[PDB]
């Protein structure tokens, strides 16, 4: 069977991949990371296969499972906004060069690589769906830090091109749109996979602290339950129509500002059996972004089914759930 290789299997999208391969018949997972409490379901499985690793610390062992398998999966990169400016050199680093290693590794043993682009590389795109083959990408001037971010990962996304042009590499590039649903990432891991907007939002109801808004401008997200999908069509790669696509993951129906999302949440969370576990809503301390889904219709026959109350309510649900009370 196909050998899938999760670089950073220890966290939102590793689970929800891993689950997904392994209800199917023809996949071998092996789940990359330093630790994982995060899939500890998945240990004794016949089919999976944990690695201890750091893809910033080891050279060879990580080179040595890109050629043992067939499909690699790079999942780590630091994707909290605060750190972009906060510690930059070090999200370019790990970000940028550690996985330019890894791509090096894709193109030389001749793998195929799954890489997680960003739905942040559009930056100040004027269209109102953005499109991964016909979008303009605009960003501020270089004294703006905030997109050292968005530039890092479209000059990977630049280079991985240019490896699949001149050197064969065979690959595809998804775009997630602020995924969501159970088991979300912690606030700082640096996995790549669940929106952190949301994510901060649930920590303040969680928390009892308020939700500081911006909250002006609006967002797309997508159900993992739909995101997860698409990403698995992606891996079995029917008619090989994926090979050197670039594919937005998102549902842009589901549209809501930050405020809104809050809205949102603040009325499940109020309707929610555990309800009164947590303390009392703090309440609200004072352009565009869609993307196009073409590509994913094309190449997957892919379309977004859950309903967004649907997937308000389960994330919610699921995280208040999973709360240590004590």
């Amino acid at each position: 069977r196909t050998r899938v290789l999760i670089l950073g299997v220890n966290g939102f999208i590793g689970n929800h991949l891993t689950e997904r391969l392994l209800r199917e018949d023809h996949y071998e997972v092996y789940g990359l990371d330093i630790g994982s409490d995060a899939i500890s379901r998945f240990l004794n499985h016949p089919h999976f296969h944990f690695v201890e690793g750091d893809i910033s610390i080891h050279s060879e062992w990580i080179e040595y499972h890109v050629k043992k398998c067939d499909v690699v999966l790079p999942l780590v990169a630091i994707a909290t906004p605060i750190e972009y400016t906060r510690n930059p050199l070090r999200v370019f680093e790990l970000d940028f060069e550690e996985n330019l290693r890894i791509i090096r590794y894709c193109v030389k043993y001749r793998k195929r690589i799954i890489f997680p682009s960003t739905s942040e590389v559009y930056g100040m795109c004027s269209d109102k769906y953005f499109d991964e083959d016909h979008s303009n990408l605009i960003v501020g001037p270089v004294n703006k830090p905030r997109w050292i971010y968005s530039v890092s990962k479209q000059l990977l996304d630049r280079v991985i091109w240019a490896y699949g042009e001149k050197e064969g590499l065979q690959f595809t590039l998804f775009r997630p749109f602020n995924w969501m649903g159970p088991r979300l990432d912690n606030l700082n891991a640096a996995r790549i996979g669940s929106s952190r907007a949301i994510t901060q939002l649930i920590l303040n109801l969680v928390e009892g602290s308020p939700i500081k808004l911006i909250g002006k401008q609006k967002r797309c997200f997508t159900d993992i339950r739909d995101g997860i999908e698409a990403l698995y069509r992606i891996i079995e790669n029917a008619g090989n129509r994926c090979d050197g696509e670039i594919i937005n993951i998102g549902n842009p129906e589901n549209e809501a500002s930050i405020e809104e999302l809050g809205e949102m949440l603040l009325a499940s969370f109020e309707k929610h059996p555990l309800r009164h576990h947590f303390p009392p809503f703090a309440g609200f301390r004072v352009e565009h972004y869609k993307p196009s889904i073409r590509n994913a219709h094309r190449c997957l026959d892919w379309e977004p089914k859950i309903d967004m109350q649907e997937t308000i309510d389960e994330t919610l649900d699921f995280f208040l759930r999973t709360v240590d009370l004590t």
